[PDB]
């Protein structure tokens, strides 16, 4: 508003050229809108497995215009923020405790109160499971050639995988040694040509 | 400004001529301002092995409109810079170290104990599986007709492939001899009928 010779030489070029920029630069904006309020907004925090839109793996920091986030493999995987906010973040590691779920596959023949039973026993000697949450050991299905049990039980987020790995392998050895058997495909065949 | 008569009658006709090639032509600028962000911004440089929207293969450059990459057969693959933005971009070759899964199905009857012991074994006799990181070797499910173990082990990015390869050749190597069974899947016929 000074000088016309200042300004407006190089301002009626700048405004034109700033336009047609945010025109074809708008995703850049975007994006960097979505970056201020995720940082702004804390759905994830660096080091938290989440799942953004079908790809999980651990953040590990949100940039200007994209977060990198090292999935389990080790692949480093970029996402512009737009699609991040603009879609469901699924925190994997926010909530202290988290559930297992087993599907154990017994024969029909088999007992159920003994199953119940070796069940709730196995769940009970861990120390891992947290007692105040519910614990969970009751029939569910009955399957096509098995009967399959559902054991539901809450534990700390950290150690969530070792407790099932643990777990399942309790059940198969008392399984095993109890007397209790995982059935095989079983189909019925008859005849009637000799 | 200064005269009427050299560029107004040109400019009234650039001017449109302009503004009709960039609504049709507005694709071409999107393609350019991603081409320059990837240039700025770097998710993947030429030589890297990347996945763009389900599309991997070597990344060859990138150039004004679209980036050409080799896939693993030897077919160029021709991308648009804009959708390469819009999209996810995994990167293979980014992280050093990448991790190996190894998925053995095993006969039910077979021991437990054992097969871990061999397992860890033919691990730990490898060299170029880093030791600093973690070797899972745990029962991670009861299939069908084969319980299956897991296996874990991180490898630096360049010797991944063969480290897979040695340990499974190995690994069937050591359970043909052992004694342990890879099982075909079985089936429980049940008769009614002579
Ligand atoms: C465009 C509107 C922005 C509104 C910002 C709300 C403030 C959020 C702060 C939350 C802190 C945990
Ligand atoms: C349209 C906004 C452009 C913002 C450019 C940010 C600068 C990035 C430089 C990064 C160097 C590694």
């Amino acid at each position: 508003e000074h000088f016309g010779v200042q300004t407006a030489s190089v301002i009626a070029v700048l405004g034109a050229a700033g336009l047609a920029v945010g025109l074809a630069l708008q995703g850049s904006l975007s994006n960097l809108a979505a970056g201020v309020l995720l940082v702004m907004f804390r759905p994830f925090r660096a080091g938290e497995y989440v799942d953004l839109g079908g790809v999980a793996g651990t953040v590990l920091s949100v940039q200007i215009f994209s977060t990198t986030m090292r999935t389990a493999d080790g692949k480093i995987i970029v996402i512009p923020n737009g699609k991040i906010i603009a879609g469901n973040i699924i925190n994997f590691s926010r909530e202290p405790v988290r559930r297992n779920e087993f599907i154990i596959g017994v024969a029909y023949d088999s007992d159920i109160d003994q199953v119940k039973q070796i069940l709730t026993n196995i769940i009970q000697s861990e120390d891992r499971i947290l007692k105040d949450r519910e614990m969970t050991v009751r029939l569910n299905e009955l399957g096509a050639s098995s009967i399959n049990f559902v054991v539901r039980v809450w534990s700390n987020s950290g150690d969530l995988q070792n407790v099932y790995w643990d777990v399942l392998e309790r059940i198969k050895r008392e399984f095993d040694a109890a007397g209790i058997s995982f059935p095989y495909p079983q189909m019925d065949v008859n005849f009637k040509r000799v």
